[PDB]
Order: C-alpha cells, then structure tokens, then sequence
C-alpha cells in the first residue's frame, strides 16, 4: 500500500499554483454542496490556550467526504500562530491534507495545505464574484496584505481581466508598502493603489475582500459604494450593520454559520437575521436555484466560513493531475 | 521546513513494535490527564452513510494537545471499513498521525497510525491491569482475534510474565484456529486454549479483553468470575447489566463516555448510573488520587472510548527515538 506525498513545490508543478484548477474544482464540490452529495461534521478547533488565547492561535481540523462520479474523502488539518510572522519570519498557517479512498478508507495522500487552502478561499471570492459582482467591474479592493490577501489578489486578476484598478490597505503600512510595489511590477497595466486608512480601500472598491486577522470589525455599511460585492473572507471585518443593510446576503454554508458564538448566530439569537433572510448559500447560485445580482445598486455580502469540501475537492484535483504527470513522492504506508 | 515520515516499518524500528514505549508514554499522558495539562475536542465521526452504514465505517479525527515539558499537538486520523479483511484481505483500520510543534503549531511528523493505534490501546489494557487485575492472574481471556487481538494478547504477555493460560474465541472460527496456532509457537511455554463459544472463554478469564467489531452486547454478568477484571476495548460487548452490577467501573474519560448514545449515557439518563456512581477515570488510578482493587472478589469493568493524547503521546515517543536513530524519510514541507 502506498501514498503520494505532494509538498508545495509538487502542488505548484503540477498546476495548484493556477488559479483555474481551483475554480474547476470548486465548482463541482459546491454543486455536489447544493445536491446535498456530501458529508462535512463540524470542525473542531484546537486551541493550547481556549481561555487566554489569541483567536488565530488554533489547529482546525476539517474532514468532509464528497459523493458522486469520483468521491472522495479526506481531512484538512491546518495550524495557525498569529505571531509566526511578525516573531518566526514563518507563514501564520501551515499543514497538511490527507485524501482518503473511500472504498477502503486507506488514506491515499498526503499533501501540504496552505498553498491549497489559500487558493481555494480565492477561488471562493472568484466564483462567487461572477455571480454577485457588477458585470466587468473595475476597482478591486484587498484589506490585508499576507498570503490569503496575496493569492485572492492573484486569482482575480487571472479570473477577471476588466480590473483596472486595485486598492489595498494594511494595518502595518510596509507589508502594504512592498505588497504594492511587488503587483505593480507583476502587472504594469493594472493600477495598484496603497491607501491611507481602511475607509479610503473600501470605499473605492466595487468588490471588497478582505483578507486580516481582526476580532473586531471595523467595516461600515455607509462606507459601501451601492453596488458593491464584499467577499469577507477574514470573517470578522464586517461590521453587524452590514449583514443587516446588504441587500443580499450569501453564505457558503448556513449550518455552519448559524452555529453558537458567530456573527450570523448571534444576529438570529437576536430577533435580527434568520436562514428566511438569507439570499442564498453559495452552491444554490452556482447551480442556478437562486439569482444572484439583479441590479446594479444592490450591496452584497458574501460571508464564507470556508467548507473541507473545498479543500478536499482541491487536493484530489491537484493529486489526479501530479499523478498524470508523475509528481510527487510515493511513501509506503507499511 | 522539514517533517519526518515514518512508515509502520520504520516505527517497527524505532521500538514501536514492544509495549514498553506506549507503557511509558501512556502513563505520562495520563498523568497529564490527570491534572488536566491537556486538551481534546471531542473526535468527528465522518459516515459517507450516516444513515444505512455499519458502525465500523468511518473515519475519525482525533485531536489533542498535551502540556508539560515536552508539550506536543496532533491529530490521528484513522479509517476503518468492516468488509477490508474479508472482502479485500486488508486491514479493517488504517491512517495517519500528524504531530504539530506547539510553538509554531507546523506539523513535524506524519506517521503511520494503525500499528500504534493498537499498541496504544493495548498499553491502556496493561496499564489498567496493573491497578484493577487481581495480582499475579494466571488466565487470560481474548475475544476478537484481529489486529486489536493480536497486540493485547502481545502486550499483555510481555507486562505479565505470571499469565498461563490464554481463552480464545472469534465467532469466525477459522480466525480463532489460526491464531491460537500461531501463537502457541510464539509462546510453547504458555497454554492457549481455542473455546468453543463467548461464555467458555470469558468465564475461564480472570482478565477479559474485548476485541471485537459488534454492535450487539453478549457478556452476561453472571459469565464473570468473581475477582475479573474486564477491558471493555470493543466497548459495544458488554450487557448493561455489567455496567450496573460490576463493584467498580472505570473510565478512561467520564465527558467523553457520557456523550449522547452511548451505553454510560444511556444508563446516565435513565437513572441508573452517575458520576458519582463511577468508580475512577484511569489517569486518577495512575496518580494513585482513587485507589484500584482493593479485594480479590471485586468484579471490574474498564470502559475505554480511546483518548488522542494516547495516539499523540505515543507517537511523539516513536518520533522521538526514530530522530535519535535516524530512521525514517525526511520530507521538505515547502
Ligand atoms: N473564510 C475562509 O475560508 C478562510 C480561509 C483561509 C483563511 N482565512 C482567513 O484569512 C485571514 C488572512 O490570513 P493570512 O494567512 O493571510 O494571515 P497573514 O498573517 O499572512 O496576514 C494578515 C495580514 O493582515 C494584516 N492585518 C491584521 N489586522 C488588520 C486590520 N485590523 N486591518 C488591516 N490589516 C490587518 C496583517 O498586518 C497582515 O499583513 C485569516 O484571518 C484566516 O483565518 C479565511
Ligand atoms: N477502545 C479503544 O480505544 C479502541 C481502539 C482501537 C480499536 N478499538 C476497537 O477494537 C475492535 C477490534 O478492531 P480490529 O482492528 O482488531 O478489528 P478486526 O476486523 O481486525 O477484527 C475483529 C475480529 O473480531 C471478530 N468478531 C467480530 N464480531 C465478533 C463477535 N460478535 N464475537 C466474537 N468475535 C467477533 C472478527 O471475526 C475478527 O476476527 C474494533 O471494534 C475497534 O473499534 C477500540
């Protein structure tokens, strides 16, 4: 018995380091996603410190199983240190998926994550993108200059060629600093602007990620051009007002939004939001169940936990295609 | 950025083939269970059939975090489907263990996760034995002659110098036949006696381990020798009424015994068993805060669900001592 080992370098050879992989193999799990062909438990957080812990200091923990033609089952365990690069000069996240044949169980690879989790969260903001932003819009903003803000820029500019201009914001003014000066002589013909304060990012963007590690939202509804699309992808920039004022609000899962301590949870638990609220989940879009943007005016909210079926839809697509082109370290398991 | 991968060969090497590594490494994490330097989040169960499946098709998450001087994280991930002996002549459980550093929470290792997984749980047999069997016990009783099986009967012989006899029975017969077989010439100086059916084996047991896969209970309290002591690894073997007419159950984990569905639970919430009713958890027995047998004529029951900090604990030790022999590949995580 043996498995593949895929390191980021493998993963990258063999195609991972392109966005359209992701957004193919997204597609398909978020369409098994809205057929119900899946199975997703809850997550579990590890956490040393669960009293007196900052919340980025965390292993999760997310295995799924996705049925159809080629199921497949496997799990994402993803570690975070917020202090890692500030204090180590090492990535926040980092880990390891491991994809698991689901005829005999036996695991079958074993793969690193963070290049694909990052990726498959930008391929979240593509996809849902081209269903919930103004067709051929042109402003782009980041909030957040690390690697998820990095790839999620990268895979919108593979994705939507009509982006003239980008601004982006950081708390720490030089990771913005030398964020801009790298895209803008990645991309001459784009227009990369560092800006002064969140507020001025925002407020010029027609879609809006964000990409920080924040506990505490500071995103204001008044600050949203009408029209705008946010892809929140950091979870807890945005403030409550907005998931109440959007016109469409759009999650990738309900379940797991609407679970205890959460934003969307707390806003129910409150008389203030409910799943007859909701828009849609992300895969109903994708489908074609329910619209997406009708109008130009209307501000949408996309708040995506990030689902392992994402992950594991990744990983098995980049796996096939390491295979077919021989890449990758075969371990055996005995 | 470097992990080591250890196969179950290379584990084999590294002493992970003897019971005193998981003997010792059981019986610090205990310990820590004991006074609480630890954290386990309770363990995803992922069912592609969560209706219409067999209770040994599954994979399990189980993470954990021990504290202490060699604080370590990880998680073990192991797949079980009933039918891989029979139909594929594989293995039932497979997978992996992932250690993580707590400094950086960045996976180090990915080992191999069935052979430890077998010799950890037989370790929590020796272990319990040690406080619970009636000293110097001369019959051995084994039920189930799989993996499981085989290494506490490994284990049990190697911790026991003083065991004579050993009961065999498997409902499949063959299997039985087979491994007494085997065995009888691994060890020509111990007896090992192939029963007819459950109730000869186990009433001629005065430890009786369970190593089935049933969902079913058949041990009868009455079957049960005064002075037995029984390590209900299999959980599922055992009547209620055992758990109610033993003179003291144990525990591995009370919060995670009484989880919803499950045998303790269910007497919990019909009244007829509590907290207060149970006897010790085993890390209590290990730091001597609650005493073990105390008589000869006490009938004993362990009721073990398996901890992930066993797994992790246990592989760190392996890892440990594969990195003094260098043994095993190193791989590049980048
Ligand atoms: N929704 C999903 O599925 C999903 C998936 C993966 C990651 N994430 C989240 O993406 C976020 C970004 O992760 P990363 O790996 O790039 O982290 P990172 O540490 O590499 O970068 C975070 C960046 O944000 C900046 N920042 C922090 N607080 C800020 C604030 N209040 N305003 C402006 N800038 C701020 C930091 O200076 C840093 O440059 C994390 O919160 C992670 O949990 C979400
Ligand atoms: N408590 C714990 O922490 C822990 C840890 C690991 C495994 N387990 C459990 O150990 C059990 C054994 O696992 P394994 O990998 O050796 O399985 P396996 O399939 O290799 O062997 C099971 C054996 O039991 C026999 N058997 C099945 N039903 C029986 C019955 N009703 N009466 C008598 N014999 C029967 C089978 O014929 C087979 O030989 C599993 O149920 C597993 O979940 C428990």
């Amino acid at each position: 018995r043996e498995m593949l080992y895929l390191n980021r370098s493998d993963i990258e050879q063999a195609g991972g380091n392109h966005s359209q992989v992701y957004v193919d193999a997204l597609t398909e799990a978020l369409t098994a996603h809205a057929h119900n062909d899946f199975v997703q438990p809850l997550k579990p957080y590890l956490r040393q410190d669960p009293e007196n812990g900052h919340i980025a200091d965390r292993i999760i923990a997310m295995p799924s199983h996705i049925g159809g033609e080629h199921a497949i089952s496997g799990i994402k365990w993803i570690g975070s240190k917020h202090d890692n690069p500030s204090k180590r000069n090492m990535e926040r996240a980092s880990g390891v998926i491991i994809l698991n044949d689901p005829e005999t169980n036996y695991p079958i690879a074993v793969m690193e994550a963070s290049l694909i989790s990052s990726m498959r969260t930008a391929a979240v903001s593509v996809i849902a993108a081209k269903h919930l932003a103004k067709k051929g819009f042109k402003d782009l903003t980041i909030i957040g200059c690390g690697l998820i803000g990095d790839k999620q820029l990268q895979s919108m500019l593979e994705q939507f060629d009509h982006i003239e201009r980008v601004f982006v914001y950081d708390q720490f003014s030089e990771a913005c600093a030398r964020f801009v000066d790298r895209w803008q002589q990645q991309r001459p013909e784009i227009n990369f602007i560092a800006t002064e304060n969140a507020k001025e990012a925002v407020s010029n963007g027609e879609v809006v990620i964000t990409c920080t590690v924040t506990d505490q939202p500071y995103i204001e509804y008044d600050w949203l051009q009408k029209g705008a699309f946010i892809s929140n992808i950091s979870i807890m920039d945005v403030h409550k007002e907005v998931f109440i004022k959007a016109d469409k609000v759009v999650v990738d899962d309900w379940s797991q939004c609407n679970r205890e301590k959460k934003t969307i949870n707390q806003l129910v638990l409150e008389g203030k939001f409910s799943k007859e609220a909701l828009h849609a989940e992300l895969g109903q879009l994708v489908t074609g169940d329910i619209p997406g943007r009708e109008d130009d005016d209307e501000i949408i909210l996309l708040n995506p936990m990030g689902m392992a079926i994402e992950d594991i839809s990744s990983a098995y697509f980049i796996y096939q295609q390491a295979q077919q082109q021989n890449i990758g370290t075969t371990l055996n398991l005995y």
